């Protein structure tokens, strides 16, 4: 179709901007998921990008951890409004923290991501990340305002583990991945994944990487304007804040089924997507968030989903509610600065695709 050719052109023009490669999955209403890739999975081997190339989905992981949590609310074991002291009695200010503030980025919890070395071979415990957060981060009061929290999702994961007796990966697999047919999806912290199948991740030495968001010391020297950051960071360091590996095809499987009532009941879905407050993420299109989903505005279209940044892989997923379209676009180009073209610029092809969808619908 004309749409098919318009979309492949958007991806081609984006990789021509300097982006190593991009993988997209797009489901439109009354249609099968159609996949589009451009550029390379492996810059130096010139391997073409396919729809079978795995990516680290980074904070997109967060939409699954919320779902898993919401599933345990349906199970009757967890209450969104009850204090987390039940699970974390010694956590400062815990009594002011209902289960929902873990998910909604209003908890005031101190964060770990900006202090955590991105290059290491160190494995992390959930608790180890939490002690790290309080040691290096800044704690604000609950409900102070919106400030993106990874720590809240790490704590969310620990609730899941305690309530189900097994690692949070077991719950997400048995309740989400398995019944949906998601066969190319792993939870990094607790599961091994086929490294050989992953698209390589590229950090660009770019002029606009003026204010790196990560401690990337130990990177060594670049080669042909990039570092291969694929295996820089152990996923156990991100934990429930961003440890999942997947394909855009598998993610669209999840999204269609979530927005289609087939995972979460109508009340848990409403919490996730409709019970919202204003939200900010530096260099993104985020305007609001629920309890697991960021609302990201692209001109006259909006996606409910998530952004993901982990060194070298850069992802945007969501559903457009006005049009029914689901999409996961991931590039294997990244940088550190939020405002870098290599991070913030992933939003441009996403915008253009939603414009092409809209125009083909008129
Ligand atoms: C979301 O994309 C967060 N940046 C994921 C993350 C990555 C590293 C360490 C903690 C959280
Ligand atoms: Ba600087
Ligand atoms: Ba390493
Ligand atoms: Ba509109
Ligand atoms: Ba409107
Ligand atoms: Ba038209």
């Amino acid at each position: 179709s004309d749409l098919n050719n318009a979309i492949q052109g958007i991806l081609d023009d984006h990789v021509a901007r300097g982006v190593v490669g991009v993988s997209l999955a797009l489901c439109l209403p009354g249609e099968e998921t159609s996949l589009y890739q451009s550029g390379y999975a492996d810059k130096f081997n010139k391997m073409p990008m396919t729809g079978d190339h795995l990516f680290r989905i980074a904070s997109c992981t967060k939409s699954f951890i919320a779902t898993g949590l919401h599933l345990l609310v349906q199970d009757g074991t967890v209450d969104l409004d009850e204090p987390i002291t039940r699970w974390f009695p010694d956590l400062p200010k815990a009594a002011q923290m209902p289960v929902r503030i873990l998910l909604n980025h209003r908890s005031g919890l101190p964060d770990f991501e900006t202090s955590m070395p991105m290059i290491s071979d160190k494995s992390w415990t959930a608790q180890e990340i939490v002690d790290f957060s309080f040691r290096h981060g800044v704690q604000k009061e609950p409900w102070h305002g919106m400030e993106y929290s990874n720590t809240g999702y790490v704590l969310a994961g620990m609730i899941i583990a305690h309530e189900t007796g097994k690692p949070y990966s077991d719950h997400l697999r048995s309740r989400i991945f398995a019944p949906l047919g998601m066969k190319d999806t792993w939870v990094g912290t607790h599961e091994t994944f086929p490294i050989e199948r992953e698209a390589r991740g590229y950090m660009h030495a770019a002029a606009d990487d003026e204010n790196p968001q990560w401690d990337v010391s130990g990177a060594g020297d670049p080669v042909d304007g990039v570092w291969d950051s694929t295996e820089w960071f152990p996923l156990s360091g991100a934990n429930a804040a961003g440890d999942m590996v997947s394909t855009p095809r598998d993610i669209v499987k999840f999204l269609n089924a979530l927005f289609d009532g087939r995972i979460l009941d109508q009340k848990r879905l409403w919490e996730m997507k409709d019970n919202i407050k204003p939200a900010f993420f530096p260099g993104s299109n985020t305007v609001a968030n629920g309890h697991g989903l960021l609302l990201m505005r692209y001109g006259s279209s909006e996606l409910k989903g998530h952004l993901g940044q982990i060194p070298g892989h850069t992802s945007i997923m969501g559903r457009d509610e006005e049009t029914g379209a689901a999409l996961m676009l991931i590039q294997n180009s990244g940088a550190g600065d939020f405002e870098s073209f290599y991070l913030k610029g992933v939003n441009e092809p996403v915008d253009r695709v939603l414009e092409a969808i809209k125009n083909s619908r008129s």
